[PDB]
């Protein structure tokens, strides 16, 4: 079959479970849509419930910072005009307004800012549907494709620079506050029976690097890159390439959110993960098994240096097989980070820097996570895992 008419394979990971991942592979030839631009691409997707099988084709590069005339939009265009970041500055400092949240005129003007961002960049993609880039160049820069619903692959696409000009203070996050913007590359929130495969995600010409801060803290205007939350479960990300990004991958948005037990069961296997910060993945609550990724950089890089690999949230479980770290001068248990909650790890096979090394058990966690994968294709000997992932990962590599 060719790539729009491809499934996931029934073996490949938690997205083949039960009635596993087939897309838009049934579409008819009336529902095959070649898009090259926002009108397009909302046109082919039409409403969140449209779950008639259909299959999308990215042409060349859409950028959905733009408007109805495929325009280009700025700040200016979706600033509200009430809403001025030095008036909020002012308004929410922490030295006059105390730690609540912000409220009043100029977040409501921030919110109302951001909402007219969202209005054009984050489309829903409905139920039975396949999404692959045309070629080596299909791109879509600016956008936060939303996942709620059933059965959809998203293949050979690079998503750049999901960016949100009115990030929120949130002076609550962490031990500091934090600034929060809204947009991930693509935001699973409900959805099962996803593959993202052969896609490719960074932060294009806006790094990090380049932001301020404010009260102390990065004015950040990314969040995630594949998140997943709210239940989203049946899910299976292979061969990616996420590079330049700070929080790449986030899966259970909440300890208090405790419905994610017995959810969010994903599997990544084959990806690549280069000048990632953290969360690659970091996990609440799923079972998720975490097989043949690299993950390579730097923690003293001047533009996202390297903080860790895994993150052990509350009753995560995940189960990692031969994955390989290439990060000079790194401790074996500082391949990880565990957070309240997070008692557990099963790790097998990782390589840091060449040398075999148990993750797990260099932070004292349980060995045992209360399962063992079972649906999964051939995992590769750790030796062979760079040059594999090198080699395969990411848009651009079907050809
Ligand atoms: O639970 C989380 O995932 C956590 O993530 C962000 O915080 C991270 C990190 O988890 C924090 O401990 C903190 O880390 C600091 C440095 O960034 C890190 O390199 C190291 O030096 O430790 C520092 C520290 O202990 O303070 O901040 C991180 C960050 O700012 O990205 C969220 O900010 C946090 O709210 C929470 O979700
Ligand atoms: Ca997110």
């Amino acid at each position: 079959a060719d790539l729009g008419h491809q499934t996931l394979g029934s073996n490949d990971g938690w997205g083949a479970y039960s009635t596993g991942t087939t897309g838009g592979s049934k579409a008819s030839s009336s529902n095959v849509y070649t898009v090259s631009n926002r009108n397009q691409l909302v046109s082919a997707l039409g409403k969140e419930t449209n779950t008639t099988p259909k299959i999308i084709y990215i042409k060349g590069t859409i950028d959905m910072n733009v408007d109805d005339n495929l325009k280009p939009l700025g700040l200016n265009d979706y600033k509200d005009p009430e809403y001025d970041l030095d008036k909020y500055l002012k308004a929410y400092d922490p030295s006059t307004w105390g730690k609540k949240e912000p409220s009043g005129t100029q977040e409501e003007a921030r919110a109302r800012s951001q909402k007219n961002q969202k209005a054009r960049v984050m489309v829903d993609i409905p139920a039975n549907t396949t999404i692959v880039g045309s070629g080596t160049n299909a791109k879509v820069v600016g956008g936060n494709f939303q996942i709620k619903s059933d059965n959809v692959i998203i293949r050979n696409i690079e998503f750049q620079d999901a960016y949100d000009y009115f990030p929120q203070w949130d002076p609550t996050d962490g031990s500091s506050g934090n600034w929060n913007s809204q947009y991930d590359n693509i935001t699973i929130n409900g959805g099962t029976h996803i593959w993202i495969d052969h896609c490719t995600f960074n932060d294009g010409s806006r790094p990090d690097s380049t932001s301020p801060k404010y009260y102390g803290r990065k004015y950040q205007h990314h969040d995630g890159q594949t998140d997943a939350s709210n239940g989203a479960n049946y899910i299976t990300m292979s061969y990616n390439y996420y590079h330049d990004h700070d929080k790449s991958s986030i899966f259970g948005s909440s300890d208090s959110k405790t419905s994610d037990d017995g959810k969010l069961k994903i599997t990544l296997h084959h990806n690549r993960y280069k000048n990632i910060v953290q969360r690659a993945p970091r996990v609440r609550f799923g079972q998720v098994h975490v097989y043949n990724n690299y993950y390579e950089g730097s923690t003293s890089s001047s533009s996202y240096p390297f903080s860790y690999a895994w993150g052990i949230g509350k009753s995560s479980k995940i189960y990692a097989q031969n994955n390989v770290i290439d990060v000079p001068g790194l401790s074996a248990a500082k391949t990880i980070s565990v957070f309240s909650g997070g008692t557990a790890l099963y790790d097998s096979g990782t390589l840091l820097n060449g040398t075999q090394i148990n993750a797990s058990a260099a932070n004292g966690l349980s060995s045992s996570v209360g399962w063992t994968p079972s649906l999964h294709g051939s995992i590769d000997a750790s030796a062979n895992v760079k040059s594999n992932v090198i080699n395969q990962a990411g848009a651009g590599k079907l050809n």
